[PDB]
């Protein structure tokens, strides 16, 4: 249950995965449950996580209510983020909803517009990857956002209320591939302790 390098499995029901390009190190420590610590240092790009990777067949509605309930001790030393993330196909998009980052809240780009849900105001985004790492090899893929105004670790994010929110705003989304709550690091070093990660579709949990 010790991952420090590529790897994607399956771990107390949770589908988890450590994913970072060359450089640096880090430890990923797969724990009950949705749980796990990570720690990385000197990092290009990590990002260590535990949800759900889904067939590729569904849309976010036929999936069901998305909804996770978490709590982290978020450590970061530079920039990193704690959120929840994930991916759709067809089209090809990768997905963040951000509670808590480092130094420095992302995702750089002007906002598209604001969605208030769990207590919180978000900010939404849309950015452009180009030729990057995907779960579909090297492509050029949308990157949607919502940002909290103000850092928290723990709480419940009703992820499917992004969604439709992302939709409303014309982000078109494909089947889904995966929800996850993820710890993130960019070109930095720190420490994340997810010490509740509850994923529930249709309100029970995985
Ligand atoms: C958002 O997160 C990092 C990266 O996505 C990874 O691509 C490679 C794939 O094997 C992993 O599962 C993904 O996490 C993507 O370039 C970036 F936009």
């Amino acid at each position: 249950q010790i991952v420090t390098d590529n790897s994607i499995g399956n771990h107390d029901g949770y589908d988890y995965e450590f994913w970072k390009d060359s450089g640096g190190s880090g430890t990923m420590i797969l724990n009950h449950g949705g749980t796990f610590s990570a720690q990385w240092n000197n990092v290009n790009n990590i990002l260590f996580r535990k949800g759900k990777k889904f067939n590729e067949t569904q849309t976010h509605q036929q999936v069901g209510n998305m909804s996770i309930n978490y709590g982290a001790n978020f450590q970061p030393n530079g920039n990193a983020y704690l959120c929840v993330y994930g991916w759709t196909v067809d089209p090809l998009v990768e997905y963040y909803i951000v509670d808590s980052w480092g130094n420095w809240r992302p995702p750089g780009a002007t906002p598209k517009g604001t969605i208030t849900v769990d207590g919180g105001t978000y900010d939404i985004y849309e950015t452009l990857r180009v030729n990057q790492p995907s779960i579909k090899g090297i492509a050029t893929f949308k990157q949607y956002w919502s940002v909290r105004r103000s850092k928290r670790t723990s709480g419940t994010i009703s992820v499917s209320n992004h969604f439709r929110a992302w939709e409303n705003l014309g982000m078109n989304m494909g089947k889904m591939y995966e929800v996850a709550l993820t710890v993130e690091g960019y070109q930095s070093s720190g420490s994340a302790n997810v010490y509740s990660n509850t994923l529930r579709i249709n309100g029970n949990p995985l």
